[PDB]
């Protein structure tokens, strides 16, 4: 449960004191000085004479175009938090403005507790300057290593979705989301603007989107800054926002006047926020107009105006680093020296190098600090879910009528399980889906909650199961759901989100970024506590896209996911749900897990059920297991072939092929691989099953016929080192598909039961079984011709049921 | 060069005749009848008695929620084209409305020329009805098999970028881009709205975005339809559009009145289009307000109102298929029969089943038809580029001073080459880049063209190289560039686009879709002529992300790309530019190629040059080649190890390791793999090099040490079948990185020269070379400590130059 901190939504009811604004100005100066020292300095932080080119870093790496504006905003936000005691977490959308965040963490004090070696004196200042973007130091971007960070910012376009996710079910949290004007050009952010139609002011917090309209991208102006101001205000007001505009730094106005003006504007916007919050207590049915700030400043606002006769301040030339070589020429070093002295550090630092007390006297303290805020470190907030007992949802007909019984839809069991999880954990668990929950048969959750929808309502005939507050969020944008869920987990909550398989690639970048957030966390960041796992239910897979066809059949998500399994981080888990019971075991494991990305591939089509819950759990605790009941060989030596499968449709095809093989006297073994990553090399992955266990499951001499869900490429690239890998004959998706009957789909990919039977015969004796192979190959064509002639699959294919059903 | 067709931008200067609107109404009726027959009917197309449940398809597959609105729009657009003779290509954003497009193709006649077996009579009508979404038929979506299609519509959010790309450098082309309201929620489309700031009305065509605001997604209402109309108009006017609104079908108004009203509204919008075009001839500096149409209609507009007491028309329940089982119950069959008879097909079809002449008397003819428009079939327009002679750009210092000379930046040579290509081919070649052309060192193109930018201008100090018309387009959105380039190629033009490596994943979906467009084209669509290849210059790769760090280091693009190499389609090419000359050869091959996706991975960092242009061409014509000069073994038998590399940084590390090995007397071979797909299995890929050639390059017994750019997983999954695959020891990216010196980057991934030397020693004799291995492993740590202490890489690492430089 998200905690309430301080006194949320209080109006100041007084003008901002002059001492507070003096503190803000001194903070801005000292923060800019630290941001410059990090990029350029390495030694002699206080410029004690002699200050020479020796003290400049050899390789100048970093960004400065956005840093001073971020320092300005952060200083004013710090004054605001100190005055009001608001629960605040800052989303820094331009993550390349890393020095701003690191400077804030150093100034508020949190960086010293987090890293004790960086003291608050001259030596600590020297280390702090040196370590930025340094070999063995800290990253340039606003990184997980930085206290008070929940958004990396490497990628662009996910600041707004992250802010809105952070405020969901968090009524007392205020999130100022700083957005780069160039970042606003990205596709994800343009639809993230429209995310105020899915949050309720009473049940959720408040997001204040601060558009950092500095004018330029890297070597390019931004579209937003160059269109007319009337167009900008009209555009923002068309998306349910009330635009306020602040303009500074474009003339010779004194800095203290700028601080006064921003104080007044900020207090006005805060008054509208408090009015919205107070209104939401009584009326929360009709959507308000959330204010948003348009912050127009020159890029690299405080840097020297001209360098080599080139306009630097207020241009794109200041994005990465002005003074690209301040160590190679004397004129550049003099420019840098004057730039550093312009902030007058002699009055900002005491004799010992500590920032003077009166500079930070206005700073917030305790839990209120951005660095120490719990919503930044979502691990400490996180509490484990209350999970319903699993046997309540087990499919018991398997244990009575035998394996392979029925035509159940696999995902409905997960739907019921998640419904009861929501029932036990309201306001703490949430389901996302890009318009596809009902298609993924997860609608069982609607019995205990509603779809959160804050746009207009028209009629009851079409608005079933929607409400202003709910635990289900839908919007046709995978970026929205991914960002929402990542932010939701990063703040300490839990959730799951489901999608079509081919469309998960839309968020291939996003997943990667989260993986990078986890890999960085597990390796070198002990103080960042574990967060809940990100659960992605991939459904409506390639093998059953009847209505859509070729455009919707892309199983390549696994190929992307495997790229992130290195160095025993275990941040990735890929699970294949053979049936409903296997799905239950997988989901239970995933919901108990932490610091992982769990992709559960389950089909929504009517499929048989093979395992009991105990059997499924036993298979899952190893990752792959031999089905003793399905096999005909009592020992490894007897088997003439091993049929291994991963995925529901491949499992069905393998079992159907096994039935035909059993009529021919073939001794074969049957293996099901629930978890893909268990097949990884033992010495590479300690959690992966050992080579001895692998050899026990797959005998060395016996050929192995593997039927796989995704492309065979990723499996073959995974088992290269394993014993008997050369005998594996993997059959996977082969980029063949259309709108056609289910038998045709598996036929054109050579994964059907008849082709699998012919393959298993060929690994034994093509010469002995030549006639049978000819008959099977003829029958494939005859069955396809039957589907063409009569419009549906063959009675042989459709009516087939396993011989073990009682 | 894009041709001029008909009489572009003519005002009608007369009211629409009543006979034309009668024709439009009859067209709408017959098109809806055909769309229903495709989804439901299997036989007896004209409902000749007896009409029973036998004639209904067993498996009802398709979409109807968007079909009638598309039929309405297409009928009115057809009347418009017939009246004005405009050059028009329709982008159908809701691609799931396939029956609309197929019905249009059948009605205008083009489908009969394209597929002669589908005659225009009762038997042809029966075949046309049966083949939709059928085994051995045609896909459900608006597919490449459908004449007059350039956008699949499978994925959502790329209609606007495709339209804007289609109109670039096409002054006479008018593109009505139909956009689904649910599709407008997607991230790519929200930023595609802002694409009118990058097109010039004089030099480009006109896009008319038709927002198909039918209200609902699948089982969910849309955000756009539920916000207030004032908000909608304000939002669209804030993005430089003039919104016109049409509302129909929500009451009992007669259909003919709806047709009259839409005729008047369409003519008004066309008058504003013609005014904009006429103005652009004299003044094209200031941006106009392009009109856009908001088309509010009930979803599944003409279907029965209620089915099972559930609101079907005007709801989300009609998205895929109303009457989900019209074959299983008599009441459902009666509902379907009445639905079919409501269109009165008895007067729309003659005795022989041909659509009556007076129904299509208003139709356009010849090249003007949407099916027969050349801009739909971009292959016939396409003409080969005028390529400058290659030796003009060869780096000649290699042939004089020896291999490995210099510190040139690889991509600058490509910059000069593309500059001269633009010079020879203006208005036909175009460069795209998500704000990264100057970072990718492609700015040499600015000497002959400008960045196209139609937003406001402020000053010359910051607006260098921008102009209202240019051959370079920049906007911080990879979706924009990918869609622009795909549409540009699909209409017959050529282009290239460059990007950071980690961010190509942002368009992982888009690439896949284009691959699907190509694979479908090469296999079964002969009448679709080849289009220009899509060239993606991947630069600023993982090994040299000094400023950004861990967030920007993701080489997984190759893993996605390999998933699309099946069945000898050869739609994918991955090339690794070792140096400038190799890059020139690669680019020449790519620019001459057709129907491919070519990913050229070249580094922007200062790197040595190894090959002459003839040598690079010789290596490229095989894909992998043995460097005879670098090797020490004259024959395959002598070598104790083979050092193979793919990529510039891996090549540098391999050569540096070879220099250290040569001092120890080791006989080794050196191999460079320019093209990855040449390593694919010979029997799988006919273009891939044979197993005999592979064995010649890599001897069977000798161990092979492979240094790879991307993850080792994809390489190992590619060479499973090849001889001596078990001896390969691939070293690739291992998810280790930060902001640090270049030596550290390759050190933490165990791909540096010292680790490679130790590895190559270990494949020979760990026991003999134990002391040398210990010394190398100590030296790695000492060199990293030097970088930590002094801030830059070791003099041993930095100052090293190949021993073959004269
Ligand atoms: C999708 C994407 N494309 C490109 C980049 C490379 N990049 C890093 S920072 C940056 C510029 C950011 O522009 P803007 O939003 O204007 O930021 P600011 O001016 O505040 O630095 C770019 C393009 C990226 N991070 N993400
Ligand atoms: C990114 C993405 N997510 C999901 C889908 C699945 N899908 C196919 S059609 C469709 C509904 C389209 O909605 P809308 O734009 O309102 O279309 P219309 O009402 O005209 O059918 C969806 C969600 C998709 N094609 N692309
Ligand atoms: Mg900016
Ligand atoms: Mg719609």
């Amino acid at each position: 449960t998200s905690p309430v901190i301080g006194t949320p939504w209080k109006k100041l009811n007084a003008p901002v004191s002059e001492e507070a604004l003096e503190g803000v100005d001194k903070y801005w100066r000292v923060a800019n000085y630290l941001s410059i020292g990090q990029i350029y300095l390495r030694s002699n932080p206080l410029m004690k004479e002699p200050f020479t080119r020796e003290d400049v870093k050899h390789r100048l790496v970093g960004h400065w175009g956005t840093t001073p504006g971020l320092n300005f905003l952060i200083g004013h936000i710090n004054r605001f938090i100190a005055d009001h005691g608001q629960n605040t977490v800052i989303i820094m959308g331009p993550g390349h403005g890393g020095p701003a965040g690191t400077s804030q963490s150093y100034l508020d004090g949190t960086y010293t507790e987090t890293f004790p070696k960086i003291t608050k004196d001259e030596a600590g200042l020297q280390k702090f300057f040196r370590q930025f973007s340094y070999p063995g130091g800290i990253p340039s971007h606003f990184a997980p290593e930085t206290p008070g960070s929940i958004h990396e910012g490497g990628e662009l376009g996910y600041a707004l979705s992250h802010a809105y996710g952070a405020i969901m079910d968090n009524p007392s949290l205020f999130v100022p989301a700083i957005v780069g004007d160039g970042e606003a050009e990205t596709g994800p952010l343009a639809t993230g603007w429209q995310s105020n139609k899915l949050v309720n002011p009473r049940t959720d917090g408040i997001v204040l989107p601060i558009l950092h309209l500095n004018g330029y991208k890297i070597a390019n102006p931004t579209i937003l800054s160059r269109i007319s101001d009337e167009e900008l205000h009209e555009f923002f007001h068309g998306m349910g926002y009330e635009p306020y505009e602040f303009v500074a730094g474009f003339d010779d106005e004194d800095h203290m006047s700028i601080h006064r003006r921003f104080a007044e504007l900020w207090e006005t916007i805060w008054d509208e926020i408090c009015d919205i919050k107070a209104t939401a207590q009584t009326d929360n049915v009709h959507r308000p107009f959330y204010p948003m700030l348009i912050f127009r400043t020159p890029k690299g606002w405080t840097c020297p105006k001209y360098i080599d006769g080139k306009k630097t301040e207020g241009s794109w030339r200041s994005h990465q680093v002005p003074l690209a070589s301040a160590r190679d020429t004397e004129a550049h070093f003099e420019v840098l020296k004057n730039w550093l002295e312009s902030y007058k550090p002699e009055e900002l630092f005491d004799a010992n190098g500590a920032v003077k007390d009166d500079v930070l006297a206005f700073m917030p303290k305790g839990e209120l600090r951005i660095g120490a805020n719990p919503n930044a470190n979502g691990g400490v907030i996180r509490n484990d879910l209350k999970l319903p007992n699993l046997e309540d949802y087990e499919v018991k007909e398997v244990a009575e009528y035998g394996h392979g019984w029925g035509q159940l839809e696999a995902t409905r069991t997960l739907g019921a399980y998640t419904r009861d999880i929501i029932k036990n954990n309201p306001r703490d668990f949430r389901i996302f889906g890009p318009d596809e929950t009902a298609s993924n048969r997860l609608q069982a959750s609607y019995e205990v909650t509603n779809k959160q929808w804050d746009a207009g309502y028209i009629s009851d005939e079409v608005d079933e199961h929607m409400h202003v507050s709910g635990q289900v969020v839908e919007q046709l944008s995978e970026h929205q759901m991914e960002g929402f869920l990542e932010a939701y987990l990063l703040t300490g909550r839990h959730g799951i989100w489901s999608s079509y398989e081919s469309f998960v690639h839309v968020i291939d970048s996003m997943l990667n970024q989260h993986a990078k957030w986890l890999e960085a966390t597990v390796r070198e960041i002990p103080w960042r506590k574990p967060i809940a796992s990100m659960n992605l239910l991939v459904s409506s897979h390639v093998w059953r896209q009847d209505h859509n066809g070729f455009s919707h059949q892309d199983p390549g998500v696994t190929s992307v996911l495997l790229n992130k399994c290195f160095h025993n981080d275990h941040v990735i888990g890929i699970y294949f749900a053979t049936d409903a019971n296997m799905l239950l075991a997988i989901a239970e494991k995933c919901y108990k897990s932490t610091n992982k990305i769990n992709a559960i591939i389950a089909g929504k089509q009517p499929a048989a059920t093979w395992l009991t819950l105990d059997e499924a759990r036993a298979e899952l605790e190893k990752g792959a297991a031999a089905w003793d009941w399905a096999s005909t060989a009592k020992n490894n030596d007897e088997a003439e072939v091993v049929l291994a499968a991963a995925g529901d449709v491949p499992t069905q095809e393998i079992m159907a092929a096994s039935d035909k093989l059993k009529e021919l006297g073939v001794k074969f073994k049957v293996v099901n691989v629930a978890d893909l990553l268990s097949l990884q090399s033992a010495k590479e992955n300690d959690e992966a099953l050992t080579d001895e266990e692998f050899a026990d499951i797959f005998t060395a001499d016996k050929p192995v016929l593997f039927a796989y869900h995704s492309y065979a490429h990723d499996v073959r690239g995974l088992i290269y080192d394993r014993p008997n890998h050369d005998n594996f004959n993997v059959h996977g998706y082969e980029e063949e598909g259309s709108t056609t009957t289910p038998y045709d789909m598996v036929r054109v990919n050579r994964i059907d039961r008849y082709e699998l039977t012919a393959e298993a015969l060929r690994m034994i004796d093509a010469d002995k079984y030549a006639d049978k192979i000819d008959e099977l190959e003829k029958f494939r064509d005859e069955a396809f011709q039957f589907a063409v002639d009569n419009g549906y699959d063959h009675p042989d294919y459709t009516d087939w049921v396993y011989s073990g059903v009682n």
